[PDB]
């Protein structure tokens, strides 16, 4: 039902997109934009409390953020990690350089593998 999309820091359309991709593959995702790390956790952790998965795209924090991959490490539900372009990781999967529509394709992941 519920999956959280979420951005860390680096659009009005997309989010309609994968907001009603989800409603047409039966979800409800939430997509939020983070402006800085600590909300990224703050949103990552309401996610494990909720047992909620996850689709995530932060590069750079990625690599080095133990407070990241910890808060990650505590999630009872699928991380899947996007990137738009191309050019841890507890990420149950990952889809780089495939545009905007990873968000999609890991959005359709979601609605077939669902506990």
């Amino acid at each position: 039902l519920i999956v959280n999309v979420i951005n860390g820091p680096s659009h009005d359309e997309l989010v309609a997109l994968i907001e009603r991709e989800a409603a047409e593959l039966g979800l409800k995702a939430v997509v939020r934009q983070s402006d800085s790390e600590a909300q990224l956790l703050d949103w990552i952790h309401q996610a494990a409390d909720a047992a909620e998965p996850v689709i995530l795209n932060a590069g750079g924090l990625t690599h080095t953020s133990v407070a990241l991959r910890d808060a990650c490490a505590e999630l009872s539900a699928p991380l899947i990690e996007v990137h738009i372009s191309n050019v841890s990781p507890i990420a149950t999967g990952v889809i780089v350089g495939l545009g905007i529509q990873g968000y999609l394709l890991a959005l359709r992941y979601l609605a077939e593998h669902l506990g």
